[PDB]
């Protein structure tokens, strides 16, 4: 089942689940032909998932095009003299923000990442609506619960990790979920 990657980035560690304080951080990490989206939820493995590392991975779960990482879950250290290079062409690939008019285009649901400019913004009740823009389109974010307290601006840019991509009537839409993490820039 032995998975060895390199880690890319991780995110800071957030609470998913308020009654028993559960936290998670989110992680990108790559074998040399593959790019993997990592959902972490055993915080005491942060030190473990620096950039630049080496690990190994096995009895992770699959759901959702992201490998999760459990307590079942073995994450190992690996020797200097493994020597791991990853293809830059693989590497630039990693971090691509889509287009908003394909992100439309879609009738498949997916999960999506990205920077995204924050043309408009409008506060109905527990509910936060962004509009985002690019040269190709437009489309809202729709925020509900604890994401709805961190501060944002029209002009500023945001990255999100792990939105949900909703097919409407007609037009797509992009709406905060369990383990959704915005960073502000």
């Amino acid at each position: 089942d032995l998975k060895e990657v390199m880690v890319l980035n991780a995110t800071e560690s957030f609470v998913y689940e308020p009654k028993e304080q559960k936290k998670m951080f989110h992680a990108t990490v790559a074998t040399e032909n593959e790019v993997f989206r990592v959902k972490v939820f055993n915080i005491d493995l942060k030190e473990k998932f620096t950039p630049k590392k080496i690990i190994a991975i096995a009895n992770y779960v699959c759901r959702n095009g992201f490998l999760e990482v459990y307590p079942f879950t073995l994450v190992a250290d690996v020797n200097a003299d493994r020597n791991m290079e990853i293809p830059k062409g693989l590497i630039r690939s990693a971090s691509v923000t889509p287009k908003i008019n394909q992100l439309c285009s879609q009738t498949k649901g997916s999960f999506v990442n990205g920077v995204f400019e924050v043309h408009k913004k409008n506060v109905r009740g527990e509910f936060t609506y962004y509009e985002i823009q690019d040269n190709t389109g437009k489309m809202e974010v729709v925020v509900h619960g604890r994401l709805t307290t961190i501060n944002c601006e029209e002009g500023d840019k945001l990255k999100l990790t792990c939105f949900e991509l909703a097919p409407k009537s007609g037009t797509g839409e992009l709406r905060s979920v369990i383990h959704s993490h915005i960073k502000v820039i």
